[PDB]
């Protein structure tokens, strides 16, 4: 029928769309993963040395 | 008439798919949401101690 | 047609389906961005801190 023709399409065209907004908005979460998450390797480089020259203090005593 | 049902066969169907890469694009978020919370519970620790330390070296002189 | 009214119909409001669930998925990303980019500067501050007592720590020798 002119309807299961039309209905059709909407669920092949809806499909694509689910399948769409997802890849986008999870490249997105992934934009500002790499984004928070270099902040953070950078505060645990930071810390990285404070731990270092306070295991040389502990030692001098 | 054929277009309003098919019509309102693409409004139904559509306002369930909103809803669908809604729901998943945010379940990801919390995917990587719990991912780098974590990486910070880890930092916060590792600085709750380095806290403590340094309360300690302050108060011996 | 009716087909090709109805079809485009799933056209437009599809497109515009898209467009709010990417809009959406993104906001509840700043969400949780805003929220843990709001623990962190709370852990630069306080290693900040760290920092500055440990230069001064390094100088008394």
């Amino acid at each position: 029928h002119t309807l299961k023709t039309a209905n059709s399409y909407t669920d092949v065209t809806v499909s694509n769309s689910t399948k769409k907004a997802i890849r986008e908005s999870n490249q997105y979460t992934d934009h500002k993963f790499h984004q928070l998450d270099n902040r953070l390797d950078k505060l645990d480089t930071r810390l990285l040395k404070l731990l270092a020259s306070s295991a040389a203090l502990n030692s001098l005593l």
